[PDB]
Protein backbone atom coordinates (compact mmCIF):
# COMPACT_ATOMS: atom_id res chain seq x y z
CA UNK A 1 0.00 0.00 0.00
CA UNK A 2 2.10 2.87 -1.55
CA UNK A 3 0.41 6.43 -1.77
CA UNK A 4 -1.49 7.53 -4.76
CA UNK A 5 -4.25 10.29 -5.75
CA UNK A 6 -3.79 14.52 -5.05
CA UNK A 7 -5.03 16.40 -3.00
CA UNK A 8 -5.09 19.87 -3.52
CA UNK A 9 -5.41 22.10 -0.25
CA UNK A 10 -6.52 25.73 -1.52
CA UNK A 11 -5.95 27.69 1.57
CA UNK A 12 -2.80 27.00 4.10
CA UNK A 13 -3.32 29.32 6.53
CA UNK A 14 -3.74 28.29 10.31
CA UNK A 15 -5.92 25.94 9.46
CA UNK A 16 -4.75 24.34 6.07
CA UNK A 17 -1.29 24.27 7.57
CA UNK A 18 -2.14 21.63 9.76
CA UNK A 19 -3.91 19.95 7.21
CA UNK A 20 -1.19 19.67 5.06
CA UNK A 21 1.28 18.62 8.23
CA UNK A 22 -1.39 15.67 8.44
CA UNK A 23 -1.41 14.64 4.74
CA UNK A 24 2.65 14.39 4.70
CA UNK A 25 2.72 12.44 7.63
CA UNK A 26 0.32 9.79 6.10
CA UNK A 27 2.16 6.20 6.01
CA UNK A 28 1.02 3.09 4.12
CA UNK A 29 -1.10 5.17 1.80
CA UNK A 30 -2.56 8.20 1.73
CA UNK A 31 -2.59 10.58 -1.18
CA UNK A 32 0.96 10.26 -3.50
CA UNK A 33 0.76 14.37 -4.26
CA UNK A 34 -0.37 17.43 -2.28
CA UNK A 35 -0.54 20.07 -3.79
CA UNK A 36 -1.16 23.86 -1.32
CA UNK A 37 -2.33 27.17 -2.48
CA UNK A 38 -2.36 30.53 -0.82
CA UNK A 39 -1.08 34.04 -1.86
CA UNK A 40 -0.41 35.09 1.75
CA UNK A 41 3.15 35.19 3.56
CA UNK A 42 3.99 34.16 7.09
CA UNK A 43 3.36 37.25 9.53
CA UNK A 44 4.24 37.86 12.90
CA UNK A 45 0.85 36.50 14.31
CA UNK A 46 1.55 32.94 12.63
CA UNK A 47 3.30 31.42 15.49
CA UNK A 48 2.75 27.75 14.70
CA UNK A 49 4.73 28.27 11.28
CA UNK A 50 7.55 30.30 13.07
CA UNK A 51 7.11 27.35 16.27
CA UNK A 52 7.71 25.13 12.94
CA UNK A 53 10.42 26.98 11.61
CA UNK A 54 9.02 29.40 9.24
CA UNK A 55 10.43 33.18 8.51
CA UNK A 56 8.36 36.38 9.07
CA UNK A 57 7.72 36.87 5.44
CA UNK A 58 8.02 33.72 3.60
CA UNK A 59 5.31 32.56 1.68
CA UNK A 60 2.86 29.87 3.67
CA UNK A 61 3.08 27.74 0.99
CA UNK A 62 6.80 27.57 0.10
CA UNK A 63 7.24 26.81 3.94
CA UNK A 64 5.29 23.90 3.40
CA UNK A 65 7.40 22.85 0.26
CA UNK A 66 10.23 23.19 2.13
CA UNK A 67 9.57 20.70 4.53
CA UNK A 68 9.32 17.63 1.54
CA UNK A 69 13.46 17.75 1.05
CA UNK A 70 15.26 15.77 -0.90
CA UNK A 71 14.05 12.42 -0.66
CA UNK A 72 10.83 12.73 0.29
CA UNK A 73 8.63 10.01 -1.05
CA UNK A 74 5.49 12.15 -1.31
CA UNK A 75 5.36 15.00 -4.00
CA UNK A 76 4.11 18.50 -2.36
CA UNK A 77 3.60 21.36 -4.72
CA UNK A 78 2.83 24.81 -3.48
CA UNK A 79 1.88 27.66 -5.63
CA UNK A 80 1.37 31.09 -4.26
CA UNK A 81 -1.37 32.76 -5.20
CA UNK A 82 -5.01 33.12 -4.29
CA UNK A 83 -7.26 31.80 -6.38
CA UNK A 84 -9.81 33.57 -8.37
CA UNK A 85 -12.22 33.26 -11.14
CA UNK A 86 -9.12 33.64 -13.41
CA UNK A 87 -7.19 31.05 -12.29
CA UNK A 88 -9.12 27.88 -11.55
CA UNK A 89 -6.98 25.81 -14.07
CA UNK A 90 -5.11 25.45 -10.97
CA UNK A 91 -7.47 23.50 -9.70
CA UNK A 92 -7.77 19.95 -10.36
CA UNK A 93 -6.78 16.34 -8.94
CA UNK A 94 -8.73 13.74 -7.08
CA UNK A 95 -9.91 15.73 -3.86
CA UNK A 96 -10.34 19.22 -3.28
CA UNK A 97 -10.33 20.89 0.19
CA UNK A 98 -10.96 24.23 0.63
CA UNK A 99 -9.66 26.11 3.89
CA UNK A 100 -10.26 29.67 3.42
CA UNK A 101 -11.03 32.78 5.60
CA UNK A 102 -10.87 36.07 5.28
CA UNK A 103 -12.93 38.47 3.36
CA UNK A 104 -16.31 36.83 2.05
CA UNK A 105 -15.07 33.90 0.83
CA UNK A 106 -18.34 32.32 -0.21
CA UNK A 107 -18.34 33.08 -3.55
CA UNK A 108 -15.14 31.59 -4.41
CA UNK A 109 -15.58 28.61 -2.77
CA UNK A 110 -18.35 27.84 -5.08
CA UNK A 111 -16.15 28.50 -8.04
CA UNK A 112 -13.88 26.23 -6.49
CA UNK A 113 -16.26 23.28 -5.81
CA UNK A 114 -18.17 23.60 -9.53
CA UNK A 115 -14.81 23.89 -11.62
CA UNK A 116 -13.30 20.96 -9.69
CA UNK A 117 -16.56 18.39 -9.75
CA UNK A 118 -16.71 19.25 -13.35
CA UNK A 119 -12.94 17.80 -13.75
CA UNK A 120 -14.37 14.90 -11.80
CA UNK A 121 -12.53 15.83 -8.15
CA UNK A 122 -14.57 15.25 -5.06
CA UNK A 123 -15.47 18.11 -2.87
CA UNK A 124 -14.65 19.26 0.94
CA UNK A 125 -14.42 22.33 2.79
CA UNK A 126 -15.96 24.15 6.15
CA UNK A 127 -18.91 24.99 7.71
CA UNK A 128 -17.65 27.23 11.06
CA UNK A 129 -14.08 26.64 12.44
CA UNK A 130 -15.02 29.16 15.58
CA UNK A 131 -14.91 27.29 19.29
CA UNK A 132 -12.95 27.70 22.31
CA UNK A 133 -12.08 23.86 22.61
CA UNK A 134 -14.87 22.12 23.37
CA UNK A 135 -17.30 21.75 20.81
CA UNK A 136 -17.77 18.64 18.75
CA UNK A 137 -16.69 18.71 15.04
CA UNK A 138 -19.13 17.26 13.10
CA UNK A 139 -19.40 16.20 9.01
CA UNK A 140 -22.54 16.43 6.99
CA UNK A 141 -23.04 16.01 3.06
CA UNK A 142 -24.60 19.99 2.10
CA UNK A 143 -27.82 18.28 1.64
CA UNK A 144 -28.30 17.00 4.61
CA UNK A 145 -26.53 20.18 6.29
CA UNK A 146 -28.38 22.72 8.43
CA UNK A 147 -29.82 25.39 6.13
CA UNK A 148 -29.42 28.09 8.86
CA UNK A 149 -26.28 27.96 8.65
CA UNK A 150 -25.31 30.74 6.38
CA UNK A 151 -22.10 28.26 4.12
CA UNK A 152 -24.59 25.53 3.70
CA UNK A 153 -27.92 28.22 2.93
CA UNK A 154 -25.20 29.41 -0.14
CA UNK A 155 -23.68 26.35 -1.26
CA UNK A 156 -27.78 25.00 -1.56
CA UNK A 157 -28.95 28.06 -3.28
CA UNK A 158 -25.47 27.90 -5.70
CA UNK A 159 -27.17 24.18 -6.45
CA UNK A 160 -23.93 22.35 -4.75
CA UNK A 161 -24.59 18.56 -4.39
CA UNK A 162 -21.90 15.73 -3.35
CA UNK A 163 -19.87 18.23 -0.98
CA UNK A 164 -18.53 17.34 2.79
CA UNK A 165 -18.83 19.98 4.71
CA UNK A 166 -16.58 19.75 8.45
CA UNK A 167 -16.53 21.62 11.58
CA UNK A 168 -18.15 23.41 14.35
CA UNK A 169 -20.84 25.21 12.73
CA UNK A 170 -19.72 28.13 14.75
CA UNK A 171 -19.30 31.26 12.73
CA UNK A 172 -17.90 34.75 12.58
CA UNK A 173 -21.43 36.48 14.29
CA UNK A 174 -21.18 34.69 17.41
CA UNK A 175 -18.93 35.07 20.70
CA UNK A 176 -16.09 32.68 20.21
CA UNK A 177 -13.04 33.20 18.68
CA UNK A 178 -11.00 30.54 16.87
CA UNK A 179 -8.70 28.51 19.89
CA UNK A 180 -5.79 25.88 18.24
CA UNK A 181 -7.50 23.16 19.73
CA UNK A 182 -10.41 23.28 17.56
CA UNK A 183 -8.27 24.34 14.62
CA UNK A 184 -6.60 20.89 15.93
CA UNK A 185 -9.66 18.85 15.38
CA UNK A 186 -11.43 20.08 12.32
CA UNK A 187 -7.85 19.23 10.83
CA UNK A 188 -7.59 15.78 11.95
CA UNK A 189 -11.43 15.05 10.69
CA UNK A 190 -10.80 17.03 7.77
CA UNK A 191 -7.96 14.41 7.08
CA UNK A 192 -9.71 11.71 7.75
CA UNK A 193 -12.61 12.75 5.61
CA UNK A 194 -10.04 13.94 2.44
CA UNK A 195 -8.89 10.05 3.32
CA UNK A 196 -12.08 8.67 2.62
CA UNK A 197 -12.99 10.74 -0.62
CA UNK A 198 -9.46 9.68 -1.84
CA UNK A 199 -10.88 5.81 -1.65
CA UNK A 200 -13.44 6.69 -3.07
CA UNK A 201 -11.49 8.42 -6.26
CA UNK B 1 26.20 12.08 -8.09
CA UNK B 2 22.89 12.33 -7.34
CA UNK B 3 20.13 14.88 -8.50
CA UNK B 4 19.89 18.63 -6.49
CA UNK B 5 18.35 21.64 -7.03
CA UNK B 6 15.92 23.31 -8.71
CA UNK B 7 15.24 24.56 -12.46
CA UNK B 8 12.44 26.93 -13.79
CA UNK B 9 11.57 26.91 -17.38
CA UNK B 10 9.80 29.88 -17.90
CA UNK B 11 8.27 28.98 -21.54
CA UNK B 12 7.30 25.27 -22.50
CA UNK B 13 6.61 25.52 -25.94
CA UNK B 14 8.59 23.62 -29.46
CA UNK B 15 11.59 24.71 -27.47
CA UNK B 16 10.69 24.72 -23.29
CA UNK B 17 9.17 21.38 -23.80
CA UNK B 18 12.23 19.97 -25.67
CA UNK B 19 14.33 21.39 -23.03
CA UNK B 20 12.21 20.05 -20.14
CA UNK B 21 12.17 16.31 -22.23
CA UNK B 22 16.10 16.77 -21.50
CA UNK B 23 16.51 17.94 -18.21
CA UNK B 24 13.87 15.21 -17.10
CA UNK B 25 16.08 11.97 -19.20
CA UNK B 26 19.28 13.04 -17.20
CA UNK B 27 20.92 10.45 -14.90
CA UNK B 28 23.54 10.50 -12.51
CA UNK B 29 23.09 14.44 -10.98
CA UNK B 30 21.14 17.08 -12.69
CA UNK B 31 17.87 19.15 -11.04
CA UNK B 32 15.69 17.87 -8.15
CA UNK B 33 13.01 19.54 -9.15
CA UNK B 34 11.71 21.25 -12.47
CA UNK B 35 9.09 24.01 -12.55
CA UNK B 36 7.72 24.55 -15.59
CA UNK B 37 5.50 27.76 -16.54
CA UNK B 38 3.60 28.46 -19.55
CA UNK B 39 -0.05 30.13 -19.76
CA UNK B 40 -0.94 28.04 -23.31
CA UNK B 41 -3.02 24.93 -24.11
CA UNK B 42 -1.92 22.32 -26.88
CA UNK B 43 -2.83 22.65 -30.37
CA UNK B 44 -3.20 21.09 -33.84
CA UNK B 45 -0.24 22.67 -34.96
CA UNK B 46 1.64 21.47 -31.76
CA UNK B 47 2.66 18.14 -33.62
CA UNK B 48 5.75 17.40 -31.24
CA UNK B 49 3.31 17.39 -28.29
CA UNK B 50 0.84 15.39 -29.76
CA UNK B 51 3.46 12.71 -31.69
CA UNK B 52 3.97 12.38 -27.75
CA UNK B 53 0.46 11.32 -26.49
CA UNK B 54 -1.07 15.09 -25.49
CA UNK B 55 -4.37 15.68 -26.10
CA UNK B 56 -5.06 18.68 -28.30
CA UNK B 57 -6.81 21.10 -25.26
CA UNK B 58 -4.36 20.09 -22.49
CA UNK B 59 -1.84 23.01 -20.77
CA UNK B 60 1.26 22.01 -22.03
CA UNK B 61 2.84 22.14 -18.40
CA UNK B 62 0.08 19.41 -16.97
CA UNK B 63 1.39 17.19 -19.97
CA UNK B 64 4.85 17.82 -19.10
CA UNK B 65 4.34 17.14 -15.23
CA UNK B 66 2.00 14.19 -16.75
CA UNK B 67 5.19 12.05 -18.36
CA UNK B 68 6.61 12.44 -14.45
CA UNK B 69 4.46 9.28 -13.50
CA UNK B 70 4.05 7.76 -9.57
CA UNK B 71 7.84 6.67 -8.94
CA UNK B 72 9.74 9.25 -10.57
CA UNK B 73 12.65 9.88 -8.58
CA UNK B 74 12.95 14.05 -9.50
CA UNK B 75 9.96 15.96 -8.76
CA UNK B 76 8.29 17.98 -12.29
CA UNK B 77 5.54 20.86 -11.47
CA UNK B 78 3.72 22.33 -14.35
CA UNK B 79 2.33 25.77 -13.25
CA UNK B 80 -0.43 26.44 -16.07
CA UNK B 81 0.19 30.48 -16.07
CA UNK B 82 2.04 33.49 -18.18
CA UNK B 83 4.52 35.09 -16.41
CA UNK B 84 3.58 38.72 -15.98
CA UNK B 85 4.71 41.86 -13.82
CA UNK B 86 1.92 40.51 -11.18
CA UNK B 87 3.31 36.97 -10.45
CA UNK B 88 6.91 36.96 -10.35
CA UNK B 89 6.86 35.17 -7.23
CA UNK B 90 6.16 32.16 -9.10
CA UNK B 91 10.25 32.96 -10.14
CA UNK B 92 12.79 31.15 -7.69
CA UNK B 93 14.99 28.30 -7.04
CA UNK B 94 18.64 27.85 -8.72
CA UNK B 95 18.10 28.10 -12.22
CA UNK B 96 15.58 30.36 -13.86
CA UNK B 97 15.77 29.55 -18.35
CA UNK B 98 13.49 31.81 -20.44
CA UNK B 99 12.45 30.27 -23.31
CA UNK B 100 8.78 32.01 -24.43
CA UNK B 101 7.88 33.85 -27.75
CA UNK B 102 5.10 35.16 -28.60
CA UNK B 103 3.69 38.58 -28.82
CA UNK B 104 5.73 41.60 -26.23
CA UNK B 105 8.48 39.11 -24.86
CA UNK B 106 11.32 41.35 -24.22
CA UNK B 107 10.09 43.77 -20.95
CA UNK B 108 8.53 40.49 -19.05
CA UNK B 109 12.49 38.63 -19.67
CA UNK B 110 13.92 41.48 -18.12
CA UNK B 111 11.91 41.22 -15.35
CA UNK B 112 12.26 38.08 -14.63
CA UNK B 113 16.07 38.14 -14.55
CA UNK B 114 16.60 40.93 -12.69
CA UNK B 115 13.41 39.36 -9.98
CA UNK B 116 15.33 35.92 -10.38
CA UNK B 117 19.12 37.65 -9.48
CA UNK B 118 17.67 39.36 -6.48
CA UNK B 119 16.17 36.20 -4.98
CA UNK B 120 19.90 34.78 -6.10
CA UNK B 121 18.91 32.11 -9.00
CA UNK B 122 21.19 32.21 -12.15
CA UNK B 123 19.89 33.04 -15.60
CA UNK B 124 19.71 31.78 -18.84
CA UNK B 125 17.32 32.73 -22.15
CA UNK B 126 17.62 32.76 -26.02
CA UNK B 127 19.27 34.89 -28.43
CA UNK B 128 17.44 33.94 -31.79
CA UNK B 129 16.24 30.16 -32.62
CA UNK B 130 15.60 30.82 -35.96
CA UNK B 131 17.21 28.27 -39.05
CA UNK B 132 17.11 25.94 -41.71
CA UNK B 133 19.08 23.00 -39.51
CA UNK B 134 22.76 23.35 -39.46
CA UNK B 135 23.56 27.18 -38.36
CA UNK B 136 25.84 27.63 -35.54
CA UNK B 137 23.90 27.48 -31.77
CA UNK B 138 26.52 29.89 -29.70
CA UNK B 139 26.20 30.81 -26.37
CA UNK B 140 27.93 33.82 -24.50
CA UNK B 141 27.08 36.07 -21.31
CA UNK B 142 25.29 39.04 -21.91
CA UNK B 143 28.18 41.43 -22.06
CA UNK B 144 29.85 39.90 -24.49
CA UNK B 145 27.08 39.77 -26.88
CA UNK B 146 27.04 41.40 -30.11
CA UNK B 147 25.10 44.67 -30.05
CA UNK B 148 23.85 44.28 -33.17
CA UNK B 149 21.50 41.65 -31.47
CA UNK B 150 18.12 43.27 -30.53
CA UNK B 151 17.77 40.99 -27.79
CA UNK B 152 21.31 41.94 -26.74
CA UNK B 153 20.58 45.31 -27.10
CA UNK B 154 17.26 45.29 -24.89
CA UNK B 155 18.69 43.41 -22.17
CA UNK B 156 22.05 45.69 -22.36
CA UNK B 157 19.61 48.88 -22.52
CA UNK B 158 18.55 47.26 -19.13
CA UNK B 159 22.01 47.13 -17.43
CA UNK B 160 21.13 43.14 -16.98
CA UNK B 161 24.46 41.14 -16.39
CA UNK B 162 25.99 37.72 -15.50
CA UNK B 163 22.82 36.28 -17.69
CA UNK B 164 23.30 33.63 -20.21
CA UNK B 165 22.41 33.66 -23.43
CA UNK B 166 21.84 30.50 -26.17
CA UNK B 167 20.81 30.47 -29.73
CA UNK B 168 21.48 31.02 -33.43
CA UNK B 169 21.19 34.68 -33.62
CA UNK B 170 18.69 34.66 -36.18
CA UNK B 171 16.20 36.59 -35.65
CA UNK B 172 13.11 38.15 -37.54
CA UNK B 173 14.71 40.44 -39.53
CA UNK B 174 16.34 37.14 -40.72
CA UNK B 175 14.84 34.75 -43.73
CA UNK B 176 15.10 31.28 -41.82
CA UNK B 177 12.19 29.78 -40.24
CA UNK B 178 12.48 27.40 -37.33
CA UNK B 179 12.99 23.59 -37.97
CA UNK B 180 12.68 21.42 -35.63
CA UNK B 181 16.53 20.07 -35.76
CA UNK B 182 17.43 23.57 -35.19
CA UNK B 183 15.48 23.11 -32.04
CA UNK B 184 16.75 20.24 -30.87
CA UNK B 185 20.20 21.52 -31.27
CA UNK B 186 19.40 24.76 -29.43
CA UNK B 187 17.66 22.74 -26.58
CA UNK B 188 20.38 20.39 -26.42
CA UNK B 189 23.03 23.42 -26.09
CA UNK B 190 20.62 25.13 -23.54
CA UNK B 191 20.19 21.72 -21.40
CA UNK B 192 24.22 21.74 -20.72
CA UNK B 193 24.23 25.46 -20.30
CA UNK B 194 21.68 25.22 -17.51
CA UNK B 195 23.78 22.10 -16.01
CA UNK B 196 26.60 24.21 -15.95
CA UNK B 197 24.57 26.70 -14.32
CA UNK B 198 23.50 24.25 -11.32
CA UNK B 199 26.58 22.32 -10.85
CA UNK B 200 28.44 26.25 -9.85
CA UNK B 201 25.40 26.95 -7.99
N1 LIG C 1 -8.94 32.93 -2.62
C1 LIG C 1 -8.11 32.27 -1.83
N2 LIG C 1 -7.19 31.36 -2.35
C2 LIG C 1 -6.20 30.83 -1.58
N3 LIG C 1 -6.10 31.13 -0.35
C3 LIG C 1 -6.93 32.07 0.22
C4 LIG C 1 -8.03 32.68 -0.47
N4 LIG C 1 -8.68 33.45 0.48
C5 LIG C 1 -8.05 33.34 1.64
N5 LIG C 1 -7.04 32.46 1.50
C6 LIG C 1 -6.11 31.94 2.51
O1 LIG C 1 -6.86 31.34 3.59
C7 LIG C 1 -5.96 31.43 4.74
C8 LIG C 1 -6.82 31.65 6.04
O2 LIG C 1 -5.90 31.36 7.11
P1 LIG C 1 -6.09 32.02 8.55
O3 LIG C 1 -4.95 31.61 9.43
O4 LIG C 1 -6.23 33.49 8.36
O5 LIG C 1 -7.44 31.37 8.99
P2 LIG C 1 -7.84 29.86 9.32
O6 LIG C 1 -6.83 28.93 8.88
O7 LIG C 1 -9.28 29.75 9.01
O8 LIG C 1 -7.70 29.85 10.90
P3 LIG C 1 -8.52 30.86 11.92
O9 LIG C 1 -9.78 29.97 12.14
O10 LIG C 1 -7.49 30.97 13.03
O11 LIG C 1 -8.73 32.26 11.31
C9 LIG C 1 -4.96 32.56 4.55
O12 LIG C 1 -3.60 31.97 4.47
C10 LIG C 1 -5.42 33.04 3.19
O13 LIG C 1 -4.28 33.47 2.42
N1 LIG D 1 4.80 35.60 -20.35
C1 LIG D 1 4.94 34.22 -20.56
N2 LIG D 1 5.17 33.30 -19.57
C2 LIG D 1 5.22 31.95 -19.80
N3 LIG D 1 5.24 31.42 -20.97
C3 LIG D 1 5.05 32.21 -22.06
C4 LIG D 1 4.91 33.68 -21.90
N4 LIG D 1 4.73 34.22 -23.10
C5 LIG D 1 4.76 33.21 -23.96
N5 LIG D 1 4.98 32.02 -23.35
C6 LIG D 1 5.02 30.68 -23.97
O1 LIG D 1 6.17 30.59 -24.77
C7 LIG D 1 5.86 29.36 -25.51
C8 LIG D 1 6.54 29.54 -26.84
O2 LIG D 1 6.22 28.34 -27.55
P1 LIG D 1 6.21 28.31 -29.16
O3 LIG D 1 5.97 26.82 -29.55
O4 LIG D 1 5.19 29.31 -29.73
O5 LIG D 1 7.54 28.96 -29.70
P2 LIG D 1 9.06 28.33 -29.53
O6 LIG D 1 9.19 27.46 -28.33
O7 LIG D 1 9.98 29.60 -29.51
O8 LIG D 1 9.24 27.46 -30.87
P3 LIG D 1 9.37 28.18 -32.41
O9 LIG D 1 10.80 28.68 -32.41
O10 LIG D 1 9.14 27.05 -33.34
O11 LIG D 1 8.37 29.38 -32.50
C9 LIG D 1 4.30 29.18 -25.61
O12 LIG D 1 3.90 27.89 -25.12
C10 LIG D 1 3.83 30.34 -24.85
O13 LIG D 1 2.72 30.05 -24.04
Amino acid sequence: KVPHGEVTLVGAGRLGFRTALNLMQIHRGGPERIKVIDGQKVSADDLIFRLMGAKIGEYKVKFIESLACDGFSRTVQGIPEYITGDNLRLIGGDVVCVEIAGGDTLPITTEIIRYAQERGAATISTMGVFGIGEEDVSVVDIDEADPENPIAAYLQAEGIHEHVLVGTGKLIRDWEPVTPHVLDRVSEVMTAEILKLLRGA
